[PDB]
């Protein structure tokens, strides 16, 4: 069986920030050689997920809008015990889930007609990393 | 190693609803002939979601409540811009998350005692498709 | 290619807790064999989840904290037709999501610098299960 492992590294300019990686995943899709498969495209931060949404303007707005309503900045999370007050972003990371798993299908990653893989960072302006994980045939 | 693929396609009669997919999900694990291996379930577009929910009507009416609490239909989100008003479906999809991956041993679903696989509809009347990808031998 | 199943049962002390999993994780890891792989670690149970968040204290705080606000007991559910009333622990699974899944690289669990796998229990007192499926080379 064939597996393929490719890590991703951002250091966003803002602490919240949008990033397009579809390309990247094709990349390593491609580099794998997998005919057959499933790809991994996973945050190993609690501050950052990777996602899946669509391209529109107006729906990348509504989801922070959204975000901040349902996970909003708080300086009273007990998280900040610690002095970090961060807490809102790993809410957020639970909300919309650290990962997803991708289909190869004919040596392509198999998407919909609007999907697009975004890493969604919550507290960047760091070095954090992604992971690309693929096995199959 | 063995890799099987089929796409599901639903025009819910409505905009909103919830379908039984299971039994769906289990002639594709049969059809794979797949022992042992994992089983992705994924809706591939934006404005739906395959979930684990269990049977019980109360708690379905439940989910669909806490669901527009959470992600309410908005005539004022900014993805409207486009004309398009169906950006609490997107929303929707966001909290549920668009998939679910379950094992395959003994030639079976490896399922919970209440586990059920659904096809959630926030946006249909129309042709949309979730994909099964099993890999495993 | 090789495959390995592990079920690993809680009967949680109280009807929420939060439990780490990450060794019994690691250990199926290793029992495996796998060098290369993916790590499928999810709750059979509706009122239960899989997660990944990391180990302070006051974080954990907020997201039990988060989960009663976002999904509140509640005497009224419907669900509560049938006279159970942990419908919240529905809400709160379909919340968190169900699963996890992680890399295996170089016979090790693929984690980041502070995530660790927890078995969030939001109905215990009773014996449920968690399943771990590996796949992989």
């Amino acid at each position: 069986m064939k597996a393929y492992t490719k890590y991703l590294t951002f250091n966003t300019k803002k602490r919240r920030e949008l990033i397009r990686i579809t390309d990247e995943v094709k990349k390593a899709v491609e580099e794998s050689e997998v005919k057959e498969g499933l790809c991994l495209v996973s945050s190993m931060h609690l501050t950052s997920s990777v996602i899946i949404q669509d391209d529109e303007e107006g729906l990348h707005e509504d989801i922070w809008e959204w975000l901040e309503k349902l996970a909003p900045y708080r300086p009273d999370y007990k998280h900040h015990r610690t002095g970090e007050d961060n807490g809102d972003a790993h809410l957020k990371n639970l909300l919309t889930h650290l990962q997803v798993v991708l289909p190869i299908t004919n040596g392509k990653l198999d998407l919909g007609p609007w999907q697009e893989i975004f890493y969604a960072e919550f507290d960047g302006q760091r070095p954090k990393r992604v992971v690309i994980k693929i096995i199959g045939e």
